[PDB]
């Protein structure tokens, strides 16, 4: 078995890094984010060769590295896909998970 990595792990292929801890995630499954791939959960790096590699944000296809943290209708949940979903209408939850600036993903 897989063992989830400590807190305080800093994504950053962008000039925007976020930090991602396992720990306030316990409620989801892991494949809900190391999802199947060729029918089996894939745990490597989302933006590894073959993968998510596509660094062109203006790239709307299963291969944008933006896309996927950010994009709604997306078969698996983006970041914010989920993040919104939590949120609902509540104004103090939408800022913290769902907003661009001053929120708990960026500055
Ligand atoms: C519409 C709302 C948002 C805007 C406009 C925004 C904008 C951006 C931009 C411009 C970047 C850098 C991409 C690059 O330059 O290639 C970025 C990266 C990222 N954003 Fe956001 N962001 C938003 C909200 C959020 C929130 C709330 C989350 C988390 C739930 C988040 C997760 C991420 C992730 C994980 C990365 C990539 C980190 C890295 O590897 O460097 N974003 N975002
Ligand atoms: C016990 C539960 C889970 C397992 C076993 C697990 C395990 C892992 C492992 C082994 C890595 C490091 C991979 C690498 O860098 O080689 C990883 C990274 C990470 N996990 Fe999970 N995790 C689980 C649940 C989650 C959930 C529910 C999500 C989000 C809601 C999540 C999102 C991520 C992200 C985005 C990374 C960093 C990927 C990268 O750096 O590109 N994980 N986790
Ligand atoms: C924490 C890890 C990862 C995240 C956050 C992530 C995110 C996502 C999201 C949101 C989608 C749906 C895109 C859309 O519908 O347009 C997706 C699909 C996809 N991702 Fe990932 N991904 C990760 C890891 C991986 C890696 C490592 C691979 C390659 C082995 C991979 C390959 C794919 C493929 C092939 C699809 C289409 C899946 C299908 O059509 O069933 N993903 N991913
Ligand atoms: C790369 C993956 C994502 C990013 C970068 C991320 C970022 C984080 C952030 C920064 C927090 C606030 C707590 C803390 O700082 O750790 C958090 C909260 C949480 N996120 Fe994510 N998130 C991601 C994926 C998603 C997804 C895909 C889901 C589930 C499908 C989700 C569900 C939740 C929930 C339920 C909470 C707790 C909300 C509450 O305590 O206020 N997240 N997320």
């Amino acid at each position: 078995a897989p063992k989830a990595p400590a807190d305080g792990l800093k994504m950053e292929a962008t000039k925007q890094p976020v930090v991602f801890n396992h720990s306030t995630h316990k409620s989801v499954k892991c494949g809900d984010c190391h999802h199947p791939v060729n029918g089996k959960e894939d745990y490597r790096k989302c933006g590894t060769a073959g993968c998510h590699d596509s660094m062109d944000k203006k790239d709307k296809s299963a291969k944008g590295y933006y896309h996927v943290m950010h994009d709604k209708n997306t078969k698996f949940k983006s970041c914010v896909g989920c993040h919104v979903e939590v949120a609902g209408a509540d104004a103090a939850k939408k800022k913290d998970l769902t907003g661009c600036k001053k929120s708990k993903c960026h500055e």
